[PDB]
């Protein structure tokens, strides 16, 4: 089946997740305003597959349990499909503007199950089964899976062994005969207070000093020990202020992150896909995040489609909008989000099957798209910013603008006086201008800046992360065999 | 006579400055947690001022009334005394980080002498001496001047006198034997809420069809018929937490911004500057906007000294200093942080006298001071943000970092799993790492980053002003003549 | 049939074209040194194809005439029909590091054919007709079509019927019976000397007044009236030393441009694929833009290998390897040549039928390509020259490098004293280094510049060109009103 | 005395300079058209200085001799000398759009002085003394000197007393009572065949186990075993065609580059700098990189305007002048042009006495202009490639413009044909459109290509030899203290 948003936003009402934020236990988070959105933005994944408009995009059959499901929780058959996985991300990414969180179980699930049927190959393991079995639940169920990978990590100059605290990655502190216990956390962890499930995944490459730490399995959000901090965000309080709407800039969708913590946490033998294959962790993180880098050519540039529509409107409504300079720089907008589009879309037309059957994008090139992503949203932003105008940061709250209290000689309002100043072209009014600068505040410094800058920036790697694999995978002893040719070298 | 940091803060406590913010009048301002950083960043201004270690560049003596005063009131007598501006204003950039604000009455009073005498050799008024006396009184009494010049200025393709409400930009309503009524607003007005007097310029050269809009005056922040709307700042409410102090980043200063709006205020003929002389408008513009660019080649410098600081120390706290391309990114910053300051320092450098007598920067060579501050302060919170990763945007608030709530297992609290998980380089306490990660938030995100990055943007003109201004001054009809010759064309 | 690279090059000799040069007529223009490495170039895509390692990618059947021909001939059946000519196109840059010219034949083919059968549907005419009749014959024959589509174009402020010269746009000057009179040039005509016929299109969008000037057709190289005057080069004259060879940089292969006068030259009916319909002037030229802007997606990427590689190779030579920033370098000229690369294949799997069946690009994203094309290709060069050195442009001559003349107190030479002092690292020998330093001379500065960075900027239209449709092709109403939903308005 | 022009070259026929090129010694190189440009060039040094409208800004009273000199030869004694130096640098680029040469002795000069002064009150030597009555006499006789740093240096990851040639950087090879006798060459030095004297420097830091290559002095330029290698450039014998003129682009002026050769060369004691004072080298590197990192702070900012005013006029000559895209890439060159300008003008106000008593610029702000040179002047030639379309690279020869050979139906001559369609807008002949255009094609990709780009990115060191001074110069440990006081950290 397929659930209705409202399906989904009933199904977390029944879980038993631990959320803290500010030292207090939330007991209904569904509901908190600090959080909603996000759950409001993933939500927007099952309305989607509801409408017939975008059914064929949204769902597909699966080849696994033979009926239809999300295509967030299918397994790549072809490029094709890989194609419509970007195309897919772009459409989200319009319609939310946000970080909409459930991309990373789906390439999660591709990258496990790959790299599950090379580890049993060796070892004699039966991984690939646990997986596909669990698979198969998620599928039947229509289920949110938050995939985590990144440890805090403590000093940054030593091997996961070598830490002072041995916690600061995530790793195996007991074996029995029917599961294993694991302890430590995962940082960062965006959506992972509304999933429903957890799958686990090892940050680095790891040597056998270190296979304590190459551990991979899946578990409910609501397991024995698990629990969950809260993250802050820039301009995050606003949502409680009473009456909060314009000054949100996007009232109905967020993204959100908190620390995951696992206190010592048993999981049965059938949900273990890694323990100890010191030798396959580098591996499962090569293949996530290459899919990860692949999705981002497609939600960063849906959501910089919405960046580029607003420029423009604000532009309109200053009333500024013939001039040559602004035109020039919609156009570079465009221009750089259509280039980020370009990787995207090329990474998976050059795909290919992985040993296990499903596909892969080429990895060179996914590593070239998330390179991009690292410097063009920031060019972007600052270009919207120029075209805004000085409001976006200086305005007045809605409190303000809507207020009675009475100021000026001839009994004029706050509210008179915010409404009268901060006119401008007659194609609209007052509060339509505000409440565009507002959703350009909001994704140039506010709660939205934080997905489509800074998680730019780091999610799937800092930048010199694919800058080292680009060596590796560059052919660069290659390229001199050429010159040497072309130069009449023997 | 100079006030000491006490002394000012007291001054304002006298004040009867009507300020509003959410639909409330804010009786005691001076005490406001949103409002009192923007009090004690020009309080710094005073309080080196008071310390012989800078009592040269911080102070000299009044070429008007003979004794020492405060170099934020002194006209400039040469090029040596730009220089010393610059280099004033990079030091208080590194002791607040911040927007300090005096600035802008020392670049109104330069500009405003220069062009009131000019004014009257023409017309045969008075502006001049009543400039000059009126900057005596201030230059007595160690004063904070608000200098006021963009209006909100409503249909951005339209003139001041198309407008399709006249009040949207500051006009002469009446004309009196004894004075003038004025009427609009002044927006974006830095640190408005927190000085003394305001001194009010026009905004844009000005047709005869736009005389009763070329006005130019100074009054007390409190005459009859002014008074100010708060403007939002991202994260500005952090500042209402109980016990806020990490979480902000910059607890001691900031810099806050305000509608100030004109109710039919009366000013006497002694206090007008500019009065329909609408041919004048534009020099007055030119020479304030001239200054202010100059002016960011100190601020931001100094200001960026303490980004390229805090993400040198960030980099030594997670333990990653030694890696080649941390270093390199250090130095990019660095680089462009210095190209900076050499445009402040050139322009002051090739600077000259006014008929007035005063000295001005080299008008072309501020141009592309400024121009350059609409670039480069992005590219280095860019850089800042990937050195520091991605904690400085998901970290858990200050109140779980502190909070005894029991979670764990074995009795552990919210606050020792966040100290233990977050723990990194043996250099550093976790809360040592947290604060330095919280400032970066805060000024590549949060409250800061409306004046490093935002302000940079449009502070004395968007970036589209200066180009303009840069062909007109760019001698580009005698550079072809240069090529003529040289290619062997008559 | 298939032509081997020998008889591609006695077909040449029989030819009757007209070439001169420096003011006089070329006779042996086949083994003239300023123009055989054109020829050189063009004849690796008939070797190529004899090759059975690369015949796959080389040729393919052609349901046209039902035989296999040169890949460079064929009509595109499909997506997979454009990624194939990409990287077709990647294969050729490897092997020569220059323009290889052949594919401005493939491109018009494809853009003449959709067009054509567009105009008839129209009008009742029969150009598809004799457009499809001519094509059978090129690929009978394995012939070299020269598309010529850019004018000299006179006062770029007028329009072609506005000329103070009539002839400044190519022309229709006389209609007959049997066919038309043409009377005009084409500029910049890259392999114009080496073809074996031209097909000519005009170079943009005509209104009614300027309809003489819509006007494509093809003839014979060496029809009556048709003559060629040769362009300089940069180092072109290099090519004219006696026992040239290191000081070329690129021995074997160039890229060399001519203006292609049409004196009065009569074209039959059955050659005519557009008469005065100045309403499809405009699809000619998108559609043939379109394809060779991912046409620089496919070959600049291959020349940028060769490249890098040599800028790689100059490092191991030196001795400098081991430096981290040489080895960043490499990895920004290896991103940057691979974003060019995703653009191209991007705007390939985007494809499309047209009405005609052949397959096109997206065009959004074919221009996206071409406008990253004017940018980083210059930025790679300059890299390539930080990696090299300053010898790479203060060498001596080889001449001097092989000189006996006796120089030294002891007996010792020039050719000594070179070989000495401009050694370094073992694993080359001073002459290996010198060759790989003139390779990155000539494609920096020197013949190959001529194509790798101006071609690059200028080829299929300047950069403004792309900005115009990339406006037009954005969507931007669309994305404000995504915009509008996000922030709350109607 | 002061030289004129005229009075300059003849002095050069009475040298016996030794110079080969292809293979043989050139006796009268003073006419020779590949080496003439190059005097020329340094000859307006000269012919300004005769000026009696430049006689100020050219010439300055020497304090050493009493008597008046050239400003190239003199010893700075304020920042204010430094600022003239900067702004006679930029004249002289403006009237040559090339590299004149004579800076690198006025450099020298400096940086020798005062770096002998500190030499001699450690080791109690006379090499102050030596270059006090050296410079006594080049002052007195108006002489060029060349300044000479830069060695071939063999393996670059070797240290001199590493190479396994040890002739690869100059060293001292026999010490006699009353001299020195030294053997190696130095690489790329410009105007060297045209100067009277050389001076040697070395061109690393020395340790102990490299005392031999610590070594400078001053020789005359035609010492016994003292010859020059001439090295190519890009287009250099377009020079050698009969009546060059149009295709030269600069016809009058020039910079080329030689292998200086040292054969057993015998230096006496008076005219030794540095004899194995190891300690000293590094202190005479940083003191002339530094001042030559000022002087593009001026040539290329001089030149950069002659680029700029060529790519304005190539747009009046075609008729694309009023378009906003032109308008705006030539604010850009301006913009980016004067920024260098900023570096060069603050690095020499911010400068400083040495112990010797002259004055020295800010190392820190010279190596910040120095670091923007290797960028910008790369930038401002793509622009104006843009600017000036694809013709400036396809161009037929100057011979074909000239010719009468007929080739038309009606008589039309080659000549005919090239004038009349390559005629553009009113405002020029076909001939000062052609001009414009070959002076862009010379300093874009020909022998001024040279100078403009490789030379800007090289001379005075490659771009990483700024960064490593950079990050010793930043003050990077006191920025992390002004972050912890920010902060709240102790
Ligand atoms: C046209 C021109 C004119 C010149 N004129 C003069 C002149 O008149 N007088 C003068 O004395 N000099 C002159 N120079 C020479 C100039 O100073 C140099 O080119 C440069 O300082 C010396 O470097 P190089 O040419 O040996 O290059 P290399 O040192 O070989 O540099 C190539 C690259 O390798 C890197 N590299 C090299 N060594 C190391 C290392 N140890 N560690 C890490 N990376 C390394 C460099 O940073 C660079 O990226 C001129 C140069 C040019 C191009
Ligand atoms: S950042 Fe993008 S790809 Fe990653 S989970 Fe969010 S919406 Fe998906
Ligand atoms: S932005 Fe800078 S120059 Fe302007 S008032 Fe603030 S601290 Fe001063
Ligand atoms: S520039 Fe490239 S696409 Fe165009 S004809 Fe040459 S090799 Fe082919
Ligand atoms: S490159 Fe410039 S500073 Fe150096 S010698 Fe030439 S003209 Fe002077």
């Amino acid at each position: 089946m397929l659930m209705t948003a409202e399906q989904y936003i009933e199904s977390l009402r029944k879980l038993n997740t631990r959320v803290y934020m500010f030292g207090e236990k939330i007991e209904n988070w569904v509901d908190h305003p600090m959080i909603r959105p996000s759950i409001n933005c993933v939500r927007m994944t099952y309305e989607l597959a509801q409408d017939p408009q975008y059914a064929d995009l949204m769902t597909t059959k699966s080849n696994l349990i033979g009926k239809t499901i999300n295509r967030f929780a299918n397994l790549h058959q072809s490029t094709d499909d890989l194609r419509k996985k970007v195309k897919m991300q772009r459409l989200l990414g319009q319609k939310t503007a946000s970080c909409f969180q459930r991309c990373v179980g789906m390439d999660a699930f591709n990258a496990v199950f790959s790299t599950t049927y090379e580890i049993d190959q060796k070892y004699g393991t039966n991984y690939h089964k646990n997986f596909t079995e669990y698979l198969k639940y998620i599928q039947e169920n229509d289920l949110i899976v938050d995939g985590a990978m990144t440890d805090p990590k403590g000093d940054r100059g030593l091997a996961p062994s070598a830490q002072k605290d041995p916690d600061l990655f995530l790793r195996i502190v007991e074996k029995r005969e029917d599961g294993i216990v694991v302890r430590g956390a995962k940082a960062h962890q965006t959506g992972s207070i509304n999933s429903h499930e957890h799958i686990i995944m090892p940050t680095i490459a790891m040597t056998e000093a270190d296979k304590d730490y190459a551990v991979s399995f899946a578990c409910p959000s609501d397991a024995d020990g698990l629990f969950m901090i809260y993250g802050r965000q820039s301009c995050d309080t606003r949502k409680m202020e009473e009456g909060a709407d314009i000054d949100l800039g996007n009232k109905q969708f967020g993204g959100q992150e908190a620390l995951v913590v696992f206190d010592n946490v048993f999981i049965p033998n059938d949900r273990i896909f890694l323990c100890q294959e010191y030798d396959f962790a580098g591996m499962m993180v090569e293949r996530f995040a290459g899919y990860h880098r692949q999705s981002y050519g497609g939600c960063k540039v849906g959501v910089g489609d919405v960046v580029i529509g607003a420029a423009a409107l604000a532009a309109d409504y200053n009333g500024a909008q013939k001039a040559s300079h602004v035109k020039d720089k919609l156009i570079e907008m465009t221009h750089l989000n259509e280039t980020l589009y370009c990787c995207g879309i090329a990474c998976s037309a050059e795909g290919y099957p992985t040993a296990a059957g499903n596909y892969q994008i080429d990895l060179l090139l996914a590593n070239v798209c998330k390179q991009n992503i690292t410097r063009f949203p920031y060019e972007i932003v600052r270009l919207a910013e120029d075209i805004a105008g000085g409001l976006m940061v200086t305005m007045p709250s809605e409190a303000d603008f809507k207020s009675e209290t009475v100021v000026g000689r001839d009994g004029e309002t706050i509210g008179d006086f915010c409404n009268k100043f901060f006119a401008a072209a007659p194609t609209c009014t007052t509060e339509e201008r505000m409440r565009v600068l507002r959703f350009l505040e909001n994704i140039c410094l506010g709660a939205s800046a934080v997905g489509y800058r800074t998680e730019s920036m780091h999610g799937a790697g800092s930048p010199q992360a694919q800058r080292i694999m680009i060596a590796r995978q560059g052919n660069i002893n290659a390229k001199k065999e050429l010159a040497k040719a072309i130069a009449g070298i023997k």
